[PDB]
């Protein structure tokens, strides 16, 4: 009887999945309508209404499900950010990359994650901001479908950057990456012990002298190149370069980056 | 385009062959897939259908109720008394159904569902009874598992031997009827008990309602006008058949009357019909 | 604290004797300041105080209404066959305003939102005739004037038809010769106190008042005198009405309800704003 | 033919110069008589103006802020990040009320409420500084009279700081002692001391100031005509400096600030600006 969940929201992006909505609607919605008995299926027309429908919901609602890939995460994501009172977020994961579902734990299959939701796991998770630009994943450069990250890897210039983080200062690059989820391009992050719920994020930079190394070091896919952990991060170029992070986005450095603590509360699997 | 930009769908969890999981993976998605604006709410207790349709009623453009007769009956309840009333449909989850039988809804509930989805919709009547609200029936003398109030008086009829008279006195129209009765009906649905109704050419949307009485005297008479299945006016002393808009049904001592579902309704009763007052999914393959 | 965390006003803007800004400017300040969530509704037609009524009744913990009789009829007519029906205040913007009366309720439209915000509440009887609610009477016989369908009769009634009439209450019957039928719940009527006496809208019964064919003057006497006191009379619960050919009823407002009829009350249904000063 | 069918009042209970039922009398009826569907909803403690805005944002036309610079700047921060933001309208209740001005709106609270009615609507910019957003100013260096009014008060009775501003593709390095970044057409309850500053222009005003006695000398003298227009602004002082802004906010360099054109519509007084 004793549910977290009075009310639940699932948000539909009609075009996520393999193809029949119908298929994909067997498999999730069944089992979050025994569990929930007050569910709100709204689906989404166009881009720009997760993001509406999280800023709508976010006072009414205890739960809202987002079933899609990372450009709908990263919609919902930038709706409920900015927000003062802010629901539980869980994902059905519904595109190819799903990064974050990955970091929760979250079967790929559609029916297991929807089943998932309903055990009611629950943790917090750190947000990070970027020049006002929430994000989940993470934040780079020089990584320009299987999306930024996973076409990057499947395929892997110099620049200068200073990098000031908690008071310390940092060279001429190739890669520049601030990680805050645990999976990047659908495998576990190629940038060494980051935690999504750690309270810190993870600076990690490919040197103009390690072009090699760096290639062998994701071959080998075995992680333990600069690399260290902060809160506070900002980071320049001699010219403003185009940022990329987990979905269509305009930013673009120079960036303040700070780290929200326990922002989001997310549904995961304590099993993984 | 479609009717229906908001719906809600209620859901009584006891409701079907009783599995609620597999009855939602009946009935929910072609739902969700049609309707991209969704809400379901089950009830927890009796009267839930009855709130949530008076909650809802004006923030929703469809409600859907999966339940039995009961729940209809709920619903019925629910929104008829209101100024806003949106559409209703029936997803058929108890055994009996009249009414969904009345609407042609399939009795397999994901075709049910299916039919929603298409959107056909057709006024409906719904009579009113001293302020209670009916789709189906009112009666009078139709009182150790059930079929539903009608459907045992229906299957019993036969091996029931000495039925108690009552007087009773009905005003319709203008016009006065007075007699020793063993069964007053007023019919608003086209089936009863499951099966069509015993009362001769009732029809839900033609703006009136079906007096049918049978008098003490004409117990036999009755139960050889069902065997017939010939549902016409037999110019029969013993069972008296009229069609009327305003009604008025009194007996000598209060009778507690019968219904669609469970109710504290009593004559003396002023019945009157309000034609076309829900509209309702229906399907026009079979009526 | 406070009984109403949230409340809305009905507002009729053709309600009061001067201006809606003027009107608002009395009651508006005193319910803000006390209530820190109020909702302000005008109605624009017929009907859109019910349509509120319906709407809000699972939103909110107390309405209020600033109108006459007629916009109090249409609440009536909204929270009655509710499940749930919050607290119910009139603020008098009528010439009537009967049943503001009956909670004595002072007619000064400032001093009436004031009240509201001592939130003394009192369970109120509603009638329920053939599934119309009514809240001040029932009745037949009282066959360009703003003073309301009893104000009217009661300053013509100086200067009748007779009608058969039979009354069963709570298991009694009474038959006679009638000119007037009433069956009162509120303690004002016309705009002065009940003609009907003893009459209380809190008591669980209705009373019934016949003006039969042999005391026409006697009845105007009575009136004139305005005594009031205890023409048959008698408190029931459950009473039916019937007379030898259908008669068209009236009560508190437009209602299209005739005989015969059966009426009933309903104990408590409502929660209503009153005067325990009055 | 009313372009706001619903109506939010959010009433800061605190706000204006004598009784809360005094106010309500002045601003309420007015606003009553005009907009058939008004909620007026009270704060209780700090952060309820945002909350509310959140709230309301999506099912109200028109928010009403009856309140300070404060709770001004509590709607600011509850309505620039949504997608949906309906129009914004001040009722001055403090005793600075810094952008209501900029709005023209009369500080007779009565008369700032009968201006709502008039419904002249006007494009807004806000500006937004690493995710904070403001609408009248971002500033290093600087009871109260409010942080800018504070400030020029005790001005005739500093602390030296080295800056580095890029604005539209351009550097401006030096050491300074004030670096003001303006919206606002009025600061600290009277004209902006930066010179010809636009709320609505698309452009913000970078104004820093060797020139401590220049500056006292300008404020008493007060003429109004290094200074730079820009669009997008990033500020980085040598160590962190905590930000003032329009009202409490943790912000601190270094800052990114961009200025969103046209973000918010807003009630103002067309007899005036
Ligand atoms: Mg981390
Ligand atoms: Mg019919
Ligand atoms: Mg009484
Ligand atoms: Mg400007």
């Amino acid at each position: 009887t004793k549910t977290k969940f009075e009310k639940v929201l699932l948000i539909v992006n009609p075009k996520a999945g393999q193809g029949d909505l119908h298929t994909n609607l067997t498999k999730i919605v069944p089992p979050l309508a025994a569990a929930f008995p007050d569910l709100h299926i709204l689906h989404t027309k166009e881009q720009g209404d997760a993001t509406k429908y999280c800023q709508e919901f976010a006072s009414k609602v205890d739960l809202i499900i987002v079933f899609g890939g990372d450009g709908t995460v990263f919609e919902c994501t930038n709706g409920l950010a900015p927000l003062e009172i802010r629901p539980t977020l869980a994902i059905i994961p519904g595109g190819t990359c799903n990064d974050f579902s990955r970091t929760l734990g979250v079967p790929q299959n559609i029916a297991e994650a929807a089943k998932l939701i309903t055990k009611e796991h629950v943790k917090p998770v750190d947000v990070a901001k970027a020049n006002g630009q929430h994000f989940l994943n993470f934040w780079g450069i020089g990584l320009v479908k299987l999306g930024k990250i996973g076409y990057y890897l499947s395929t892997i210039e110099t620049f200068p950057v200073k990098i000031t983080y908690d008071g310390q200062v940092y060279d001429e690059a190739v890669l520049v990456m601030v990680g805050n989820g645990e999976y990047l391009g659908g495998i576990p992050s190629f940038i060494p012990n980051v935690k999504c719920d750690d309270g810190t994020l993870d600076i990690f930079v490919v040197k103009s002298t390690g072009i090699q190394a760096f290639k062998d070091y994701i071959g080998k896919k075995l992680f333990e190149i600069f690399h260290v952990k902060a809160k506070s991060i900002h980071i320049e170029t001699e010219e403003e370069k185009e940022v990329d992070t987990d979905g269509e986005s305009s930013l673009h450095t120079p960036c303040q980056i700070e780290l929200l603590q326990g922002h989001f509360t997310m549904i995961y699997n304590p099993a993984v």
